[PDB]
């Protein structure tokens, strides 16, 4: 038996979380040869993987559509997940491939096995490493905003990544604390911040009904993945030059901040058009 | 004639030169190999009952190994050798065949020509990385010992160094490669190792002849008691002629090879292991030009 | 000064053009530039540079130089020292691995092979109008080539050597020369740290290093000598070939006289030291 | 005003179908036609045989509406001013031999390598010189023979030589030849010892109307010689000169033919 094409959705919906805007169910319709398809899919899992901060940048990720309609999620040409299976079933795949400190930042090399400098390098000796040396790569280093950056270079690109980490799960309570911290109506804001000693911070911004609220709790793609890194990537003679590293620096922080910010604006227009 | 006092000649200062030496194609490639200041010891493995893979595995060492000194600047391609059936000696560079020992050494000069790149100093212009970026081959040594302690795979351009010699630095995987390196012609260390032959003369009447006689013919030919060139031709079938120390690669690895001070130190160590290479010539030509000589 | 500083540059060439003398007795600035020009142009044909097919001149300036010029352009003047010279004419050279000009001395134009039949060779002496050969081996590790230009046939014969090989080779001819055994022995080891030369100088050191730089036998040589002919020999292949044999014998006596009054030079420098 | 017809049945005496006439009717500009004329003036220098290759030859209009004729920029005849005029404006410029051959070096002043040299030795200058030239040997068939290069310009000149008088008198032959009536031919052949063969075609007085009727070109130029060019590689290899050489002879056979056969019907009608 062959499945359906809610698939294609599913995955769209996946992409949203990490703030990529992939069109596949649209790229469905336009009936383009599967290759189209494996090639979008593809690039659309890497562009995600960038952005969710599991620290699988060692790994090739890939993803095609299977004899039976299904999208097949894989990692070093190994089968991770399907889609049909839901998103839990995703992450989990995921996560045994992992490796995070106490801060939740990844201990994985973006190169592979070699060596990594310190990263509380200086810039007078990055400087260096960006001019005249081939490949590198740094291990983390704290950041402006409570944030952790580092940078490495593999042939000719040069990545930036600037990460804050934060489980799913928090990440979508704190936004909908911030929908909720940001009303003026004080009387509002305290009806919904009693509600939700019993409904939960998401739950008391009404979503729809209440069986309608678990749907919109416990099985959202928002309560497995989220945003928690920003890459930035230099191409050719800007990728040997400190100052457009600083510049990418810099738009990776910006970009990640209003990548992070997406949950709160989504959860904000949710509470708009619930009154 | 000419042609048959020369044929004479030649084969007498050949068979001085092998005397002493054990084995056939194995006696021709140790000699290749003392030209790099390499002890291969190859006629005493066949001798000792080694099997074709010891004798080939050494075969190959003692190639790359020599490679580190002659100069040739073919550090970016793989060197191997191997026994053959018809017992010669196959000579290969990155897995094909370009030479057999049967046939010469200037034939395997001839067969590295067409892959050297040397420039106006008799340096190689190829890195030993192959392509890629190459920083400056005069950076600060502060930045310099940026890229020791926290690069992976990276090169410098030559530059001069301290003594007249010139230098680089590159690092693969874990091994740090420090080369120092003086150009010199197989031609002029020939002139210079019969140079300090003569200057060693202690009867100052011998001496005071030979060096008249450097004057109008070369050093060499004052030795050989021939004109230049003709002295020259008498040497021609010596693997000297063709081959010499040219630069030393010192190497460093693990924590030594992320430290700018042992970097520092190699350079010198591989600079005293150079001079010394140059200021000697093989046993085995020492032997020959030093037979000829009425006095001492 | 100056003068003299002309009269060595021309030594290197075996050119002993007497300028200073010259100058010394009243000669007015138009007798000197022709002596000037004359003396530079005999140099060019043995210096080997390779610079046949430009025009060659000199003369002098009011502030107490000597201009030399290329195709009418001034290419340097010699108060610039004679490093300043090369480097001057570097750009114009092109050299082949033997160290044998690549230029035609006609121009653009066919070359001939150099390695042609004697017999025809012969057609081109007899029948041609201007013509060129390009370079080939001559007798006894010699190069030589022959080429026309309207009534006179030019024959060049050359043996290219480095002008700080010349250098040492005369530096050795002192140091051989020496007789004080303990003096010759330590000037013998030090010539394996310094040079022969700035061994026997005593040049330990930087700036004396720089200073045997700026000599003009560090630039300049005798490499080749060209042997002209004109007027019905121009047109004899025999007269040709005798006229080899005769530029070959005057390269060997150039270069060997070259020599030796350089080390002659070292040697009383030496003694005065 | 037929002044192009006339530039162009003087290009018909060296078989040059310069097609002047063609171009002024046809509005082209004094450029063009200026370097219509000068064009066809050169190739026809190239086989009169008049022996000024070292000269520039130059073919200019007036405003009078004429083919003003200048070498070395100098003016020597106009075509309104006859034919005749032009070649005794030729005459003083010329250095023919006993044979009919020029004396003048195409490459000017320098050295001419002699005529008869083996072919052996030729090769090498055709191989390796830069520009050379011969002097004139005798070819195959009566013909004579020379060859000279000029930059990247091979030469190749082959030539018979023969008066306009002589060409007259051979087209005059050919014609009696012709006759079917060997009485008349008898008498013509042998009133051809007094008169000659013109004479003999003239029919009334020899000496007086072979000058009277001299208002054609024929009567002043004819085909004497063909020149063949080779130029770049082709210019230094001695097979495509040997070639060149043969070709040349063959074209010189063929113009020298066709003059001969056109002269036959101008006697005829």
């Amino acid at each position: 038996q062959g499945q359906t094409d809610g698939i294609y959705a599913a995955f769209d919906t996946l992409m949203s979380t990490a703030g990529v805007d992939s069109q596949i169910a649209a790229l469905a319709a336009s009936e383009a040869d599967a290759g189209t398809l494996d090639a979008a899919l593809t690039q659309s899992l890497q562009e995600a993987q960038g952005r969710w901060g599991l620290g699988l940048h060692h790994l090739r990720h890939e993803a095609r559509l299977t004899d039976d309609g299904d999208i097949e999620i894989l990692t070093d040409g190994r089968p991770s997940a399907r889609v049909s299976e839901g998103f839990g079933a995703l992450a989990q795949a995921y996560a045994p491939m992992q490796a995070l400190d106490e801060r939740g930042l990844s201990q994985w090399a973006a190169l592979g096995e070699g060596y990594r400098a310190p990263g509380d390098l200086p810039l007078a000796q990055l400087k260096v490493l960006i001019e005249h040396a081939r490949d590198f790569e740094t291990d983390w280093s704290a950041g402006r905003g409570e944030t952790f950056q580092r940078v490495w270079r593999k042939g000719d690109t040069l990545f930036v990544e600037v990460a804050r980490p934060a489980s799913a799960e928090a990440a979508l309570s704190k936004a909908a604390w911030k929908v909720i911290a940001s009303i003026k109506d004080r009387a509002f804001q305290r009806e919904l911040m009693r509600r939700s000693e019993k409904d939960g911070m998401l739950g008391a911004l009404l979503g729809a009904r209440h069986a309608g609220a678990k749907a919109n709790l416990a099985q959202l793609p928002e309560a497995h993945f989220t945003v928690q890194a920003f890459v930035q990537t230099l191409s050719g003679a800007a990728a040997r030059n400190a100052e457009e590293y600083r510049a990418a620096l810099k738009t990776a922080a910006a970009a990640l901040e209003e990548y992070q910010g997406v949950t709160t604006r989504q959860l904000s227009e949710v509470l708009r058009h619930g009154l």
